[PDB]
């Protein structure tokens, strides 16, 4: 119970007992909090509650100090001061934005906008409160048990009736019972158990409500501009291969932190691994939110960096399969590849945080608390997909509000920008350059002449809320008979249910737009499925079409995005 205020750091014994995170509030700030919100419980050494037997008065405005104890107006002695008077709540060592974070339910977009526009301490308070809320909301869902086993990939479950049923897709990871993490995709549902055990009739699962740990470090450390490279030792031999990034690697050694906007296939991984070849003595920790992003950095380092100084830090409880080729869990190796949630207590010359659009302010803070570094490099693209905000249902979260790093890239601009897309045919590069990069993304490849668009709204059917468009899958089928070279294509769509129908009918490997991020394929077949805000989202549209290296077929529902696609229009 000893500490400083979240709004001005003025020392106090006062905490708000109504806040889900019980923040320390000073005498003036605690008052301006209780008088403006429904939050009336004030904690300190002892809570502010009437001491008189059986008295349930807990509002600090209806309370007074009688001698050494606290009492309401019905119990107070003649010599008693009200706890609320003269803009202060009585406490030791004797704003609008804080109120809104402390009381919001996180279902509105404006709640996240504010969690990013506020001061740095209010950013941590909001990040902590939001994560606590998201975890307490996980309990609100019911417990599901095994009813029977059809085969090695199909089953049926008993639900606790009453308490809501959480959504069935590859976005909700259950913790079976201690039979490893599990995922679900739709009466015969499919079980994607991260561990191979015969799911006995009687075992049950639950959404892992991993507890929220208070935030110490800021989302972004204070910026420092240096006039010479600091604590890093460059080379004058750096291979031609990484010479396009030499002026940027120098900017990296001349700032405490630096931002890199890298559109799809502009060489983000190349930049990250090449930074190690530019400062060859530097100890570098490569971090990202997902195991897939960490693994993609593992793959690029396997080609250019010495395997003996590499290590893939894997969490004790192995969820799904990750990197196998590096010396596992060696914390003192020069190059360490580990996810934000598995980051051990250590220091580094440079920390590279890749896929920055997927990072939350909580993630930004964790990295700053578990890693003390000379240089921090954030690589990503605010034009790509952000972390799914489960509680958010009203309003769309704009890129300047994804996190503090995205916020900078969208207002002041990124420190560095990779302007040449080497992956996509010019039809795709030109489309997304106009759509999300203000015509600053350039095509390295020529037009492949294999980028097609078909405007076909079809028939939207719903598998609960996840959507299906069978006429769009049927249009893909007719196209595949006439274009057998498209037999190697990946079927992408914004919905899992669409992907499941297309997996059975077309037989193509499947992918949601969100899971396609970071990956590339020669041929991509995208069916838009619906014209919802989800399927029409420009960051999602951008990721979807920028997966193709050679050609893409887009079956569109929205006329806007269809007309924007600089592709050859097909017929039927
Ligand atoms: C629902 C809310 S906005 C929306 C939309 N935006 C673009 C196309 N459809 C659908
Ligand atoms: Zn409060
Ligand atoms: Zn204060
Ligand atoms: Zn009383």
């Amino acid at each position: 119970a000893v500490g400083a205020c979240v709004l001005c750091n003025s020392q106090t014994s006062l905490r708000c007992g109504a806040c889900i995170r019980r923040p320390f509030l000073c005498c003036k700030c605690c008052y301006d909090h209780v008088i403006s919100t429904s939050h009336k419980l004030v904690l300190s050494v002892n809570p502010y509650v009437c001491n008189a037997p059986g008295c349930d008065v807990t509002d600090v405005t209806q309370l007074y100090l009688g001698g050494m104890s606290y009492y309401c107006k019905s119990h107070k002695p003649p010599i008693s001061f009200p706890l609320c008077a003269n803009g202060q709540v009585f406490g030791l060592y004797k704003v609008t934005d804080f109120n809104a974070i402390a009381t919001c339910d996180w279902t509105n977009a404006g709640d996240y906008i504010l969690a990013n526009t506020c001061t740095e301490r209010l950013k941590l308070f909001a990040a902590e409160t939001l994560k606590a809320t998201e975890e307490t909301f996980k309990l609100s869902y019911g417990i599901a048990t095994v009813r029977e086993v059809l085969s090695d990939r199909e089953l049926h479950l008993s639900w606790e009736v009453g308490k809501p049923r959480p959504p069935l897709n590859r976005n909700y990871v259950f913790t079976g019972y201690q039979i490893g993490e599990y995922t679900f995709e739709k009466d015969a549902v499919v079980y994607r158990g991260t561990t191979t055990y015969k799911l006995n009739v009687g075992d049950y699962f639950v959404l892992t409500s991993h507890t929220v740990m208070p935030l110490s470090a800021p989302t972004l450390v204070p910026q420092e501009h240096y006039v010479r490279i600091t604590g890093l030792y460059p080379t004058l031999n750096i291979s031609d291969e990484f010479s396009s990034n030499v002026a940027n690697y120098q900017k990296v050694g001349m700032q405490k932190y630096s931002t890199l906007q890298g559109p799809p296939g502009t060489g983000k991984s190349h930049f990250a691994i090449g930074l190690a070849l530019y400062y060859p003595s530097a100890r570098i920790v490569y971090t990202a939110c997902s195991h897939a992003a960490v693994d993609a950095l593992c793959e690029k380092a396997l080609k250019y960096l010495p395997i003996d100084k590499c290590s893939r830090i894997i969490p004790a409880r192995a969820r799904v399969e990750c990197f196998d080729k590096f010396k596992v869990n060696s914390t003192l190796e020069q190059y360490v590849f580990c996810t934000v949630n598995a980051l051990p207590e250590t220091t580094a010359d440079i920390v590279v945080f890749d896929e920055i659009s997927m990072a939350t302010n909580y993630d930004l803070s964790v990295v700053n608390a578990r890693l003390r570094a000379k240089h921090y490099v954030y690589i990503g693209d605010p034009a790509q997909l952000p972390a799914p905000r489960t509680l958010l249902t009203k309003g769309t979260l704009e890129p300047e509000y994804f996190n503090s790093v995205c916020r900078l890239m969208k207002t002041i601009g990124p420190d560095m920008f990779l302007g040449t897309c080497r992956r996509c045919p010019a039809e795709i590069v030109d489309t997304v350059s106009a759509l999300v990069y203000d015509n600053k993304l350039k095509a390295h490849k020529d037009k492949s002449a294999q980028c097609f668009k078909m405007f076909y709204k079809g028939v939207i059917t719903h598998d609960v809320s996840s959507a299906i468009n069978r006429p769009q899958i049927g249009v893909v089928r007719e196209f595949l008979t006439r274009n057998p070279a498209w037999r190697k294509a990946v079927f992408i769509s914004p919905y899992n249910s669409q992907n499941a129908v297309a997996s059975k009918i077309l037989g193509l490997p499947t992918q949601t737009v969100d899971s396609s991020q970071g990956s590339e394929y020669d041929y991509v077949i995208f069916t838009q499925t619906t014209e919802t805000a989800h399927s029409c989202n420009v960051n999602r549209f951008n990721v979807a079409i920028t997966r193709a290296k050679v050609g893409i077929l887009c079956i569109m529902s929205d006329r806007d995005l269809y007309d924007k696609l600089q592709f050859t229009s097909l017929e039927i």
